[PDB]
């Protein structure tokens, strides 16, 4: 294989604002032959061109001779755009040297095509809403208003709006990883085991994935119970390490989680029905007689526990697990800490603070069984209300308001929080003895898309373990499948400016996205529907943020360089020292935020390795490859620092910066930002 | 596995394992797994077989 003249380029990156970066352009002739290349570059009205070497035509060259093609240009459209450039010799042109042969073959004229992308300016995010509608064969409508535009910026500002219902699940790439007995302590066992053993479900229930690594898994669980053997209590609880603490409770999520499945595992090997009562009379043990009885949280990991130590929440934990067993007074009981949840529903039926994890959870599954709640069928829509990944990620920030009682939306629990969630959810969503059709299940497909969509088994994600989670929600829709979702639904898409769109759907439309956008800084947004059933569909409003926010509380330390470059050397190597801490950090999880990325043209490597000596007395040993990520230590007591350079990527960079910060502390406290871009300039 | 078991030696100190859970602990689960055994057992009609 051959062919003599090769283009390379300069790739700028996903990049700034500016648009007046280094556009370069350079072929290489490998053939002994010096030849004539009339060259140039197909442009547009889409940016604003500028030609460098205007007089002369980039014109001819030797075998090897090196050329560089650089012009200038400064864009006004965003997102990601192909560029055209072009290079074609002639004939009868013996006048450059000697002689010109310019007679290839087909393979005639050099011709390069590149899509790259521009980064906004400012930084990123979106808005949105929810909203369902469901005539039985009748008719309604609803309106939305779609607005939050303060410290506004420009033309950053759009959006689009879709509903689906797909069906076949095409692939699995998403399914295989591992890890196994760590090495730095013993606490990781209880994230370990816990969707570990859930994997069982699996193997069968998805007619894509990859079972052998949980019928592997299987091999490894044969010996997961085991370390459950002693990491339990002897009077019925259960423990990190176990007991040697009698007179308590303890967690239950990762026993409650699995007490069902020790249940369907109790068929391989034998774990006895004794096993599962003495799980669960240390249950009944607590039950007060009277009170929702008094319970206190400062057990052994908020590693495990992105939690905020709430019994009654817990109380309903247990719940759960008495829904599992079949005893019938136990489910009594459920009504118990129900009617203790009914306090927490009342919480989230004015929706200001109830921590939106876990009367999520079990509402749904607390009359899971029974074949009457289709009370039930509604409480999930707040949840889904409830800033759902419709898009497939819950992406990063409360709409525009500051004060005291918020949700668990912008907390430091900090996988990226869109996996978490929605396990839970779908958990919740397809259990449903009658069909589920109805409104649980469009949102249900749309979580089976990115996931079916989140195709790498690197691991290396937001988070680490996360993506474990990832899969149930892939996993449980493997019957949810077999479903019949269409009917004569028609949609009505209206707004202000004189504007409407149709679209609809049905059992071939179940599974189509019907994506649209507006131009409009307005947003409201008619909408209007027949049929028979219900569905929900989804907004989205995308938008820039920080055209330059002020100071706030909280505390980044960083410096980039000795405050100058202030020599020729310079503006290419410069260490850049990172020292950030935030006091309030209180019993809500482990360690997870962070963001460091690089400016638009600055490439690291010894931060690739001064990362990799980090070991403050804990760690993970985990990294991006753009970012790092050596957090769930310790949080902000005494914080620490490092340093770490680049090499300039960017020749010539439009004076715009760069800087990467991320915050989440408690839920009534503003904004609470620190930030610092790269000096030189 | 799926059999019973003679019982006088339990259910002869199945109350003083209850009398002996003072000075080191067996649990109240020990006495009740000890306990789910029987009724299991207990037919629905029969004197079971
Ligand atoms: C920061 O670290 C200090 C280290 O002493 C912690 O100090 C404790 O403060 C709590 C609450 O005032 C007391 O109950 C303890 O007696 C102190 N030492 C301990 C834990 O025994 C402090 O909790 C840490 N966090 C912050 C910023 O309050
Ligand atoms: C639609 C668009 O972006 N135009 C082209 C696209 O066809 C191509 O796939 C891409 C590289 O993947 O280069 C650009
Ligand atoms: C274990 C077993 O019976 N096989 C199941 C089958 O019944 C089910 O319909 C399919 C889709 O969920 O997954 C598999």
């Amino acid at each position: 294989a051959f062919q003599p003249f090769f283009v390379e380029l300069t790739m700028p990156y996903s990049v700034i604002r500016g648009e007046a970066f280094t556009l370069k352009a350079t072929v290489l002739n490998y053939l002994p032959k010096c030849i004539r290349v009339s060259v140039q570059l197909e442009a547009s009205p889409a940016f604003l061109a500028v030609p460098v070497e205007k007089e002369q035509a980039p014109h001819c060259i030797c075998a090897n001779g090196r050329q560089t093609v650089s012009w200038a240009v400064t864009p006004k459209s965003l997102g990601n755009v192909n560029f055209t450039v072009s290079a074609e010799a002639l004939e009868s042109q013996e006048l450059c040297g000697t002689e010109v042969p310019s007679v290839p073959e087909h393979g005639r004229k050099d011709t390069v095509i590149k899509p790259l992308l521009v980064e906004p300016e400012g930084l990123e995010k979106e808005t949105t809403f929810n909203s369902l509608l469901c005539p039985s064969g009748g008719e309604v409508s609803e309106e939305l208003s779609l607005k939050l535009p303060p410290n506004v910026v420009e033309e950053s500002a759009r959006a689009s709006v879709s509903v689906l219902g797909d069906i076949l699940g095409s692939a699995m790439q998403n399914t295989q990883n591992l890890l196994q007995m760590p090495y730095g302590c013993g606490e990781q066992n209880m994230v370990l085991f816990a969707p570990n053993i859930y994997v069982l479900d699996y193997l069968n229930e998805t007619q894509q994935l990859t079972p052998e690594i949980k019928s592997k898994a299987i091999g490894y669980l044969n010996t997961g119970y085991q370390r459950q053997l002693n990491y339990k209590h002897y009077d019925g609880s259960y423990s990190t390490f176990g007991e040697r603490y009698g007179r308590n409770q303890g967690n239950t999520w990762l026993t409650a989680f699995v007490l069902k499945t020790f249940a369907q595992a109790r068929a391989y090997i034998f774990i006895d029905e004794a096993h599962i009562t003495q799980a669960l009379i240390w249950l009944s043990q607590r039950q007060k007689d009277n009170g929702c009885f008094r319970s206190s949280g400062s057990l052994l990991n908020n590693a495990i526990k992105g939690g905020v130590e709430d019994e009654v929440t817990l109380s309903a934990y247990i719940t759960i697990a008495l829904l599992e067993i079949p005893l019938t007074v136990t489910h009594p009981v459920v009504r118990n800490a129900l009617f203790c949840l009914e306090s927490a529903w009342k919480t989230a039926q004015e929706g200001d603070h109830g921590s939106h994890v876990y009367t999520k959870a079990l509402l749904a599954y607390a009359f899971a069984l029974a074949g009457n709640q289709d009370k039930r069928k509604e409480v999930l829509k707040s949840l889904n209300e409830e800033a759902v990944k419709k898009d497939n990620s819950v992406h990063w920030e409360r709409p525009q308001k500051p004060k005291a009682p918020v949700g668990h939306f912008y907390e430091p629990q900090a996988p990226s929080a869109e996996v978490e969630m929605t396990s839970y959810v779908l958990l919740a969503y397809l259990t449903a003895q009658p069909a589920p059709t109805s409104e649980d299940l469009t949102s249900a497909t749309n979580i089976v898309k990115w996931i079916t969509k989140q195709q790498n088994a690197q691991g290396g994600f937001s988070s680490t373990q996360d993506t474990v989670v990832a899969l149930h929600a892939l996993s449980k829709y493997g019957a949810a499948t077999f479903t019949r979702t269409g009917k004569a639904a028609q949609v009505t898409i209206q707004s202000s400016g004189t504007f409407s769109s149709k679209f609809q759907v049905d059992n071939n439309n179940r599974l189509l996205l019907q994506q649209v956008s507006l131009p409009e800084l307005p947003g409201e947004y008619s909408m209007k529907v027949t049929g028979e059933g219900c569905v929900y569909l989804q907004t989205s409003l995308k938008y820039n943020i920080l055209p330059e926010k002020e100071e706030f509380p909280f505390a980044l330390g960083v410096q980039t360089l000795p405050q100058t470059c202030d020599e020729p050397k310079a503006h290419t190597s410069f260490q850049i020292s990172l020292s950030v801490s935030y006091t309030g950090s209180r019993s809500a999880s482990n360690m997870a935020i962070v963001d460091v990325k690089m400016v638009s043209g600055f490439i690291p490597l010894k931060p690739t390795v001064k990362m990799l000596e980090r070991s403050n007395h804990v760690s993970r040993t985990e990294v991006s490859s753009n970012h790092v990520l050596i957090y769930l230590d310790k949080v902000s007591n005494q914080t620490l620092s490092l340093f770490f350079t680049v090499l300039q990527d960017v020749p010539v960079r439009d004076l715009k910066p760069a800087i990467v910060k991320v915050y989440d502390y408690y839920e009534t406290d503003e904004f609470a930002i620190a930030e610092y871009n790269a000096p030189c300039s």
